[PDB]
């Protein structure tokens, strides 16, 4: 599904790559591994390999040429169904993935791992299905697929080994097919379990958690993944993203194109947040980019993009109608002398009214890292139906990368935690702004985890990136860089530490 990025890979082994195994329109996307954010989309055309850029500095993935997407797997899914031009306008075709051997971004694939250390993991974080693929030590090239199986309500449960042989760039199990990769191997045994003489189906149902861990044992984890780890724990995660295809025909209809900033970052059909009772004169009014983010899916979100001139009042109709009491902006008005998100609210001790609903700026109170806005939102002819909307502008965020300390981000999140939790019945709180996917996604993700630490304590499991695909199923690509995923961690450890300070 998505074999075609190739996490390892050099420019110059793309080119041998794409001339040698491909055709005209092969294709593959890489990483650039020392800089941050920088992947390269290579493309075999007459004979020739070409390179293009995609750039991400934590908002959006930016196609030298082309357009801007949530994921690479939507920007590929995109030109496979449609429009790719060189610099001088020729159009490029992606017609023929090239598939990616390398076993590193699996979620299964352990690499050097003893098998005492398997059975121990499998033993103690694993259930019936669990499995592993491991480097072999015995016979070096080699591996092993260890399995569990058993009743996982005292020997009722077992690991079993099986040996993988590489034989000529091909792996097997002693006997039948050979295949090509580790991947198609598992795949097959996958749909088509080994079965023991004795007949126990060596079932591969889930591969073995890992990234699970206790709260208090944060600050290890990361010491770990600092050793670098982060990275590939990032692209296992990013290899998921094919799974996370789901339809957003809403945004793309006619009538709603230019209601998004970015024509292909669009919300999923099943989570969109869906606007009632408008104009009826308007004959598709339900529409806005934004998306229901519940998690584990008594906190909710909407996540969504800052305004265009022309949504600024389906957003306050979204505020109005979820009734939403806090709001998160994550960008300035304008970073890079480029509109990030636009001025929607009246300037402080003013009243506007933005289509039937009515807004009043009652104060505002600027803090370190952001401003508070006390805002009254009513609907026009009905006085009974104002409430206090507490949009939170959070202010300093870098222009790239991300806070190189998240104090600033978790002082904040404290406080809109509290606000939002001294309104009794208040709605989902709003976070937006830019394409509301990266620092939306990231603020989420943050607030999310920390909630759960906040409730049970420091002895509470998390799990990382299974939170971050729990939220990227309910909006395309909620945290958009391995620096917003490093951010994540780094913001969970220093409230796990200031809350031991404490
Ligand atoms: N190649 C390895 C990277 C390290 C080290 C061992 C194992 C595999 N390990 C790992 C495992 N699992 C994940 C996940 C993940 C966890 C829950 C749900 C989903 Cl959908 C995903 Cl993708 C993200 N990163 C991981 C890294």
């Amino acid at each position: 599904s998505r074999r075609w990025f190739h996490p390892n890979i050099t420019g110059v082994e793309a080119e041998n790559l794409l001339l040698t195994r491909g055709v005209d329109g092969s294709f593959l996307a890489r990483p650039s591994k020392s800089n941050p954010g920088d992947f390269t989309l290579s493309v075999r055309r007459n004979g020739a390999v070409t390179h293009i850029k995609i750039q991400n500095t934590g908002d959006y993935y930016d196609l030298y040429g082309g357009e801007k997407f949530a994921t690479l797997a939507e920007l590929v899914q995109y030109y496979m169904e449609h429009q790719l031009k060189e610099k001088n306008g020729d159009v490029i075709e992606l017609k023929y993935p090239l598939n990616c051997a390398d076993p590193t971004s699996e979620r299964w694939f352990h690499g050097h791992l003893s098998g005492k250390e398997a059975e121990k993991l499998l033993t103690e974080k694993g259930k019936h299905g669990s499995f592993l693929v491991r480097e072999s030590q015995s016979h070096p090239g080699d591996f092993v697929l260890s399995v569990r199986t058993g009743d996982d309500k005292d020997g009722k449960s077992k690991v079993t080994h099986v040996m993988i042989r590489c034989q000529e760039l091909k792996y097997d199990v002693g006997g039948g097919e050979r295949f090509d990769s580790l991947t198609d191997l598992v795949e097959h045994y996958k749909k088509n379990p080994m079965v023991e003489t004795l007949g126990t189906v060596l079932q591969l149902k889930q591969p073995l958690n890992t990234t699970r861990i206790n709260a208090a044992e944060i600050e290890s984890r990361v010491r770990e993944l600092s050793k670098q780890g982060f990275w590939e724990e990032f692209e296992t995660l990013q290899q998921q993203e094919c799974k996370l295809l789901y339809s957003r025909k809403e945004g793309q209809r006619q009538e709603n194109k230019n209601k998004n900033r970015y024509k292909n970052i669009l919300p999923f059909d099943h989570t969109r947040v869906v606007l009632h009772d408008g104009d009826p004169n308007e004959p598709v009014s339900d529409y806005i980019n934004a998306n229901i983010i519940m998690p584990e899916f008594k906190k909710s979100y909407i996540a969504t993009q800052g305004c265009l001139q022309n949504t600024v009042n389906d957003f306050w109709r979204m505020v109005f109608q979820e009734n939403s009491r806090v709001i998160v902006m994550t960008t300035k008005e304008v970073e890079r002398g480029k509109s990030k998100c636009v001025k929607y609210w009246p300037d402080e001790y003013a009243l506007k009214e933005y289509g039937v609903m009515r807004v009043r700026n009652v104060k505002e109170s600027a803090a370190h890292d952001y401003t508070l806005r006390e805002l009254k939102l009513s609907k026009v002819g009905q006085g009974n139906t104002e409430r206090t909307v507490w949009q939170y502008h959070f202010r300093t965020w870098p222009d790239h990368g991300v806070p190189s300390d998240p104090g600033g981000v978790l002082d904040f999140l404290e406080e809109v935690h509290h606000k939002q939790e001294s309104i009794m019945d208040a709605g989902p709180v709003v976070v937006h702004c830019s394409a509301g996917i990266g620092r939306t996604g990231t603020f989420i993700v943050i607030d999310i985890l920390i909630d759960i630490i906040r409730e049970k304590g420091v002895d509470c499991d998390i799990d990382v990136p299974k939170t971050i695909q729990m939220v990227r199923s309910q909006r395309s690509g909620m945290v958009q860089t391995e620096a917003q995923y490093r951010f994540i961690y780094m913001a969970v450890q220093h409230y796990i530490e200031t809350l031991q300070r404490r």
